[PDB]
């Protein structure tokens, strides 16, 4: 769990779009989504994560315990209950609402911080290396 | 409730360095939180009260249900234990940590949005204004 500490910059970014569509964001919202850079910063404080996301299109935290289910308001405002797991070596979140449900899965590879987004097949693909 | 939501900009403050020194900040830090002119954003999404601090010495974010206790870090890294209720029409927050407890207070007072932060007799007064 003390591997993805750190504060990572996006840098490759991969069927970001047809991601958000799936999930049902505004084609609006998806383009000035798609045109954000963020920065993802993960931190650890006892039993606590907080994986903190800053850019120009929105500003997000959230803080959990491991396997403990939260609720959570993503960025594209969508009231879900998510619920993080140390599976494989990597955080698997899973996003419930609505009847629906995507898989956020943050892996290491080698220098960088890898972030599939997947929906109903729909993959994207995120890299992310350490600022 | 519905009184809160809406952004807020910082109009004036009073013995927020004193409120600090108090909780345990730090000399350094605390001439760059004194610095900062936060943007206080309230959000409600059905029993979830989000409540988004936005500036240039931190972002932070906490979503909560009235009543229900939950776990904090604090803008100034203190892992806290929360619990926001509706007292006498206030917002009213204790976070308790290290046998340490400080009380913050968001109330409406006409046109304006009153933060009062008390710990152990020392009180800072931030208002707030719709941006
Ligand atoms: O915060 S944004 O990326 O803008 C974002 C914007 C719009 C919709 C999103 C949906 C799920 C996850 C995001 N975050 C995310 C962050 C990094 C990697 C993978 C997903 C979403
Ligand atoms: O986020 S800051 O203000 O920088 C902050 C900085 C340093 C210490 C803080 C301690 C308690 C609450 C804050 N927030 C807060 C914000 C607005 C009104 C009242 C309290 C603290
Ligand atoms: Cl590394």
């Amino acid at each position: 769990c003390d591997a993805f500490v750190g504060t990572w910059k996006l840098v490759s970014s991969e069927n970001f779009d047809d991601y958000m569509k799936e999930v049902g964001v505004g084609f609006a919202t998806r383009k000035v989504a798609g045109m954000a850079k963020p920065n993802m910063i993960i931190s650890v404080n006892g039993d606590l994560v907080t994986i903190r996301s800053e850019s120009t299109f929105k500003n997000t935290e959230i803080s959990f315990k491991l396997g403990v289910e939260f609720d959570e308001i993503t960025a594209d405002d969508r009231k879900v209950k998510s619920i993080i797991t140390l599976d494989g070596g990597a955080l698997v979140q899973v996003q419930k609402w609505d009847g629906k449900s995507t898989t956020i899965k943050r892996k290491r590879d080698g220098d960088k911080l890898v972030v599939e987004c997947v929906m109903k097949g729909v993959t994207s693909t995120r890299v992310y290396e350490r600022a």
